[PDB]
DNA sequence: TACTGTTACGGCTCCATCGATGGAGCCGTAACAGTA
DNA sequence: TACTGTTACGGCTCCATCGATGGAGCCGTAACAGTA
C-alpha cells in the first residue's frame, strides 16, 4: 500500500520521512538542485535494485553490477522497480531503431522459430525496412496457423505491444532500419521510454526521471494518457518533473525544498494539486496558484525595419520554405517535436552565422542564401546536447574561470620568487597536485562485485595539493580555499578585477550562489549542468549587435529558474541584442515577441511555416496546436 | 505479513490456497509425491525469480535465464527468495572447498586490496592450505591498521560470517583446499548449505528442500539452531521436511496430502504440531501421535553363531578397528556424519563381497583381510549416489522390464509374421519410433531468454510411435496402452508370466502403484526416483545365503515410506538374508537386531567403533550420541 | 540347457564451471588571426 | 598593443554494446562365464 522510507539522507536529504502510495501517479517537484533526482532514482531505485541483486549469484552480481549502497535506514513496501535515467545517452552509428529498441531481436526469433523463411509472404528484410505504423498494421493482420500461433504467441504479444506504444506516442514515420544517432530530442526521448516502458508488467514500481525532454504539449499529452494506460495495469507511477501538465494529471504530489543546495533536500508540502496550491510555503505551488508568475508583457516591440531572410531551406525534412526573422526583437521558434526546427536553426542559421562572423569551417545544411548577415558582429550559439562530465572538470574551470584565477595566483610576489607558473595551480597539471591522489583529492577503490567505497587521501588531506603549492596564498587565502568557497563569495572576493567579476556575476545570476567552485561535474545536478553551460554561454562580451541562438534551455529548469532565464534574455534583448530560441515551454513562448511556428507534424509530414507572427495573431491559427495552446492562455 | 497463494495448479496440485506466514518457521509436510516441491521450488520460487527478472534489461535475462512460469493465478506478499533445490550437485575434481563456499574468492581480493603479499603474516597460499577453525580465529584476531580496516571492513564481515556459519554446522576439521568431490554425503550438504545461506541478510525469504540429506540426529540439531539465528535475523524459513526434530521445532506446519500422485496435491491440515497431531485425517499427525508407528520388536534375533570379521580396516579416516558383522540378523550401521561408516562399509565389505562373490573387477580400500565370506553367496547393493534423470528413462526400462515386455510383444504372432524384432517396440531406436518426434513424444522449443513452451508432435499424437508398430496388438493392448497403464494395472495384466509380475510387484511393494510404467524419468520425484531405485535393486533374485547393503535409502521418504522399506527388511531378513543398513533414521535403528557405531566425531577425530551391541545394550553407552538419542526412544 | 552376474561399446541427455573496445566530451597548452 | 574569436594536439574520463566444454549417468546391444 506504501512504499514509506524513512531516514533518508542520501546526497543533501535532511534525514526526512515520506510515504508513498502504491498503485497511484505521484509527482515528485521542487527547484532544480531540491534532492528529487537523489530522492528516488538514487535512495528507492537502489535500494530495490541492491535488494534484487543481493539474492543472486556471485558470477550473476559480477556480471550484473551492483550499485552504491543508499543512505537510508527504513524502508517498506518496495517492489522490482524499473527506471529511466535522466540523463541522455549517445548512441553508436552501428545502433539503428529496431535494435534499440529490441524488436529486432523479437523479429529475429519470430523468424527463426516460424520462418518457412518468410512470415505472412514478408522476408526479414523487406519488414526491417518499413514504417512503425505500416509494421504493426501488418503485424496485426497476421495468419499463421494454429500450431504457429501457440509457438510464438509470446513474441507476437510483445511486438504488437511495443508497435502499439510507439504509435500511440506519435511516432509512426518512422522506419526500423532508421539509425538512432541521427535522430531528434524528443524521438530519441520517445525510443528510450518505448524500450523500457513499451511492454508493461502488472506490481512493477516504475521511475521516470523527467521523461518529457524535448517534447510539445501534443506529444507531453500523449505521452500522459500512454503512462495513464500503463498505470490502470496495476503499476505504481513516480514521475520527477518540471512540468505543469504532468503536475495537474497525478494522484499525488510530494514537494522537496524550499530551495536548493544546502538549502533544500527536506519536505515542504504534499497532497493533491489543490493542497499544494493553498500551502505558502510551497513554492511549486505559488507559481501554480499564480501568486509568482512570468509576467507577459502588454506591449510586443515591433521589428525596427532589420530582418534575417532565410531563402530556400530545405535541410532533412524542410519542404523549401522561406522564413523571416526579425532583428532586434525577441523571437521564439515553436513546432511539434520532430517538425524541423532544430534542423532550420541551429543547421543553417548558426552554421552560417558562424562561418561569416566567427570565421569559423563549419559546413551548413542545404539551403540558397540568407539575406541580412551584414546586420550582425558575432553568434552565440546553445546546443541541445548535455555537458559531459569528468572529474577533472568543476564550474570554475567550466566557466572559463580557472585561468583567470591561475594567471593571478602565479602572478604574487611568492610565486614570482618561487619561481612558478599557472600550471602548477591546477590539480590537473603534474608538478602541483598531489602526486599520491594524482590531483583527485579522494580515491575510489573499486572492487569486483561488491559496492565501492570512497577513502579520502591522507597525504593531500582532500585538499588536492602539497605544501609547496599550498604555501603561496593571494590575499590571505590559497588556492584550496578559493576553489572551497561558493559563487557568492567569489563574487565578494574579486569585486575589483573585472575580468573574473563578469563571469562570477553571470554565474550568480542564474541561480547558482551556493555552488562551490570546486565541485565535481558528476556530482552536478541535471538542471546546474544545464545553468552552468548557459553562464559559460552567456559570460561572453557582447557588442551590442549579436545573435543568441538557444536550443531548448529549460531542460532541468523549475519555474523560477525559467522565470530567472526569461528575465536575462529580456535584459540581454532591451540592452540592444537579438534572441531566438527554440523552446517547447509555454511560459517562454508567451513573452516572445515573435513566433515563428513549423509543421504541422512530425517526420515527413513536417517542415512547413504554419504560423508567423506575434503570440497574439499565431493564437488565432487553429491549424497550428501552438496557437490552440496558446488561445489558452492568453 | 503472508505469502497468500491462490489458484495453484501446477503439476499435481488441485486448486489449492494457501497463507504462509511472514517472518517465521513454516514446514510442509507430506508423503512422498504429495506435492510439496512443486509447492514450493516450483510455483513460489518460480514466482519470485521470474518477477525479479523481468524487470531486468534482455541481455541481462538472456545471461541468467528465466525460469517457467507457473501455473499460479495469485500471488501476494513476495520478496526476493534463496532457494536450495533438493537433487545434489555433482562437483568436478578441480573444484574446492574454498572455490565452491566462494571464500577463495573474498580471499582473494583481500589479498589484492590490502596485501603489501601477506595480510597478518600470512601469504594466500598458508591461509588457503589451513583447517576451517584455525582459519576463522586466524581471521577473527587480524590487526591490521584503520585504514586497511575501512576499505575492507565488507570482505572481512563475510569471511567472519562464512566461517562462522561453517563452524557452527560443524565442519572445522576441514581444509579450504580439501576438494569437493572426495566428501561425504553430509559434508557436501553442509557445504551447499553454506555457500548460500552463509551469509544472511534481512528480509528475504529462505526455501530449503530437505536440507537434512545425510546428517546425524546431532548434526540435524546443530543447523537448526543455525537456521533458528538465520531466521531471527527476520527472515521467512520454508523448509520441506520428513523429520520429527524439524516437525517439532517449528511455528507453523502446512500438511499437504492425504496421498501421493494423482491422489494427493491438496491441503489436509495446518496449523502447530498439536493441531497436526490432534488432525485424524493427516497420516504426518497420526504418525506422530504414535497412532501408527514402525514397530519396536520385543525379542531381537541373536546371532547363530556365523560372523563376519573385518580386521585392519584403515581405509580413508578408519583407525586401524577390529568390526565383527553378525549374519542372519538386521544390522545398522550408525555414526554421526563424517565418522566413517559409508568408507567402511560400501569401500571394504562390499567391494571385496562383490569382487569374490560376482567376479567383479572393483580395487576395495585399505584393510587387512576379511574372514567369513565362504558364508555368503552374492551381494547386492543400493550407493549413496542418486539416480541419474533422462527423458529417454521410465521406471519400466529403468527396473528392467522394458527387455521382457519388448521381448513378449516381438514374439506375438503378428510380430513373427512381419518380421519385427523387440528394437522396433522401443522409442529409443530407430525404425518403431515416429521419426518426426524421435520418439520423444512431446516437442520442448526453448527460445533464448523467453520460457520455454512444450507442443505435443502432431504426427505419432504423443504416442511416440508409427502407425507400422501401434497395428500389433498383445492380449488386445498395443505397447503404447502397456506404457501408458499404472503399475497396479500392469500387477493385473501380467499374472502369469512371472518374470515380469515379480519386477512389477517388487515396485509395487514400496509404494508405486500410481506411477505409470512411461512416466519420463526427469518429472519424477526425488522419493519417487529413490523407491525406483529401491526396486530395480530389490526385485533381483535371492539364493536364500545373501548380502543386502543399503546405504541411506531413507532420503527422500516420509514415515509411512520407510515403514513401508521395514517391513519388506524384515521379511527379506526372516526368508534367510542378512541385511546390512547404514542409517541415520531413528526409527529404522530402533527395530535393528545389532548395531555397530562409529566415532566418536567425525572427520580426522572419528574411525573408532564406540559401540557394538544390540539397541538395548548401545543405549548404555553414554560416550556415543546414538545412545544418548537411542535412550528417549526406547 | 537356460537364467543371472560381469565386461565392453556406441549414442543421447543433464549439469557444473569459467569485460574489452570504440566513440565522444573535457582540460591544459600552444598557435594564428580580427578588432577596439 | 591587448582582448577575444578560431584552429590543432596530447592526456584523462565516461558510456554504449555484443555460451562453450568436460564429466557423469542411462539405454540398447553384444559377448562371456558361473550355477541350478
Ligand atoms: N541526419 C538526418 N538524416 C535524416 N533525417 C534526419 C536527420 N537528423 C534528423 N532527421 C529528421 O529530421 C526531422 C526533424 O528533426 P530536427 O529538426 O533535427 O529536430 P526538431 O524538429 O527540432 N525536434 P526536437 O529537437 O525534439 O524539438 C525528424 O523527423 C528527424 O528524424
Ligand atoms: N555527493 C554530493 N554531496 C553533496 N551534495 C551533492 C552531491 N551530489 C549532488 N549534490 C547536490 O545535491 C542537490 C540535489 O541533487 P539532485 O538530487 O541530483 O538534484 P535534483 O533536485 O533532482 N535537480 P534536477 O535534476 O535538475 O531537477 C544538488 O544541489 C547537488 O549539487
Ligand atoms: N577420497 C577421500 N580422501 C580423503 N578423505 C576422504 C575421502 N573420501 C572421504 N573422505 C573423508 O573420510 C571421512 C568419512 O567419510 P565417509 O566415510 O565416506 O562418509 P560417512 O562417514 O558415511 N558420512 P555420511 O555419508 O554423511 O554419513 C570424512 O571426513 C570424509 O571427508
Ligand atoms: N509434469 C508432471 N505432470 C504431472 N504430475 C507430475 C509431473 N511431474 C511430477 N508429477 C508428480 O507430482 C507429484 C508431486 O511431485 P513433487 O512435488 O516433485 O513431489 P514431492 O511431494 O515433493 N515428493 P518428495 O520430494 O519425494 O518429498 C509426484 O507424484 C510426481 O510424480
Ligand atoms: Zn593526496
Ligand atoms: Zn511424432
Amino acid at each position: 500500500d506504501y512504499i514509506v522510507v524513512k531516514g533518508a539522507r542520501e546526497h543533501n536529504l535532511k534525514n526526512i520521512d515520506v510515504k508513498i502510495p502504491r498503485d497511484k501517479f505521484v509527482v515528485i517537484t521542487g527547484l532544480s538542485g531540491s534532492g528529487k533526482s537523489s530522492l528516488a532514482f538514487d535512495t528507492i531505485y537502489a535500494e530495490g535494485q541492491r535488494r534484487y541483486v543481493e539474492s543472486l549469484s556471485s558470477y550473476a552480481r559480477q556480471f550484473l553490477g551492483q550499485m552504491e549502497k543508499p543512505d537510508v535506514d527504513y524502508i517498506d513496501g518496495l517492489s522490482p522497480a524499473i527506471a529511466i535515467d535522466q540523463k541522455t545517452t549517445s548512441r553508436n552509428p552501428r545502433s539503428t531503431v529496431g535494435t534499440v529498441t529490441e524488436i529486432y531481436d523479437y523479429l529475429r526469433l519470430l523468424f527463426a522459430r516460424i520462418g518457412t523463411v518468410t512470415i505472412g509472404g514478408k522476408n526479414i528484410y523487406e519488414v526491417c525496412c518499413l514504417s512503425i505504423g505500416e509494421a504493426k498494421e501488418f503485424f496485426a493482420n497476421l495468419n499463421l496457423t494454429e500450431r504457429q500461433q501457440l509457438i510464438a504467441r509470446q513474441i507476437l504479444k510483445e511486438i504488437n505491444a511495443r508497435l502499439g506504444f510507439l504509435v500511440d506516442v506519435g511516432l509512426d514515420y518512422l522506419t526500423l532500419a532508421r539509425a538512432a544517432g541521427t535522430l531528434s530530442g524528443g524521438e530519441a526521448q520517445r525510443i528510450r521510454l518505448a524500450t523500457q516502458i513499451g511492454s508493461g508488467l502488472m506490481g512493477v514500481i516504475y521511475i521516470l526521471d523527467e521523461p518529457s525532454i524535448g517534447l510539445h504539449q501534443r506529444d507531453n499529452d500523449r505521452l500522459l494518457r500512454s503512462l495513464k494506460k500503463l498505470r490502470d495495469l496495476g503499476n505504481t507511477l513516480l514521475v520527477v518533473e518540471h512540468d505543469e501538465d504532468t503536475m495537474y494529471a497525478s494522484d499525488y504530489i510530494i514537494d522537496l525544498g524550499p530551495g536548493a543546495g544546502s538549502h533544500g533536500g527536506q519536505i515542504v508540502a504534499e497532497g493533491t494539486v489543490e493542497e499544494i496550491k493553498q500551502n505558502p510555503n510551497s513554492v511549486t505551488g505559488e507559481y501554480l496558484s499564480g501568486r509568482k508568475k512570468i509576467e507577459v508583457p502588454k506591449e510586443r516591440r515591433k521589428p525596427n525595419g532589420k530582418w534575417l531572410e532565410i531563402i530556400g531551406a530545405r535541410e532533412n525534412n524542410l519542404k523549401n520554405i522561406n522564413v523571416r526573422i526579425p532583428l532586434g526583437v525577441f523571437t521564439c521558434i515553436t513546432g511539434v517535436s520532430g517538425s524541423g526546427k532544430s534542423s532550420l536553426i541551429n543547421e543553417i542559421l548558426y552554421k552560417r552565422l558562424a562561418a561569416e562572423l566567427n570565421r569559423a569551417s563549419v559546413k551548413p545544411g542545404e539551403h540558397d542564401l540568407i539575406k541580412g548577415i551584414e546586420y550582425l558582429d558575432k553568434v552565440i550559439d546553445i546546443d541541445q546536447s548535455p555537458i559531459g562530465r569528468t572529474p577533472r572538470s568543476n564550474p570554475a574551470t567550466y566557466t572559463g574561470v580557472f585561468d583567470f584565477i591561475r594567471e593571478i595566483f602565479a602572478n604574487t610576489t611568492e610565486a614570482k620568487t618561487r619561481g612558478y607558473k599557472a600550471g602548477r595551480f591546477s590539480f590537473n597539471v603534474k608538478g602541483g597536485r598531489c602526486e599520491a591522489c594524482a590531483g583527485d583529492g579522494i580515491n575510489k577503490i573499486e572492487m569486483h562485485f561488491l559496492p565501492d567505497i570512497y577513502v579520502p587521501c591522507e597525504v593531500c588531506k582532500g585538499k588536492r595539493y602539497n605544501r609547496e603549492t599550498l604555501e603561496v596564498r593571494y590575499k590571505g587565502k590559497n588556492i584550496a580555499e578559493v576553489l572551497d568557497m561558493t559563487v557568492e563569495e567569489a563574487l565578494e572576493f574579486f569585486k575589483n578585477i573585472p575580468r573574473i567579476h563578469k563571469k562570477i556575476e553571470t554565474l550568480y545570476d542564474v541561480g547558482l550562489g551556493y555552488i562551490k567552485l570546486g565541485q565535481s561535474s558528476t556530482t552536478l545536478s541535471g538542471g546546474e549542468a544545464q545553468r552552468v553551460k548557459l553562464a559559460t554561454e552567456l559570460s561572453r562580451k557582447s557588442t551590442g549587435k549579436t545573435m543568441y541562438i538557444l536550443d531548448e534551455p529549460t531542460t532541468g529548469l523549475h519555474m523560477a529558474d525559467v522565470h530567472r532565464l526569461v528575465g536575462i534574455l529580456h535584459r540581454l534583448v532591451e540592452a540592444g541584442n537579438s534572441v531566438v530560441v527554440i523552446e517547447h515551454n509555454l511560459d517562454v513562448i508567451k513573452t516572445a515577441d515573435y513566433i515563428i511556428d513549423l509543421g504541422p507534424e512530425g517526420g515527413s509530414g513536417g517542415g512547413l511555416v504554419v504560423a508567423e507572427g506575434t503570440p497574439e495573431e499565431v493564437a488565432k491559427v487553429e491549424n497550428s496546436y501552438t496557437g490552440q495552446f496558446l488561445k489558452k492562455v492568453l
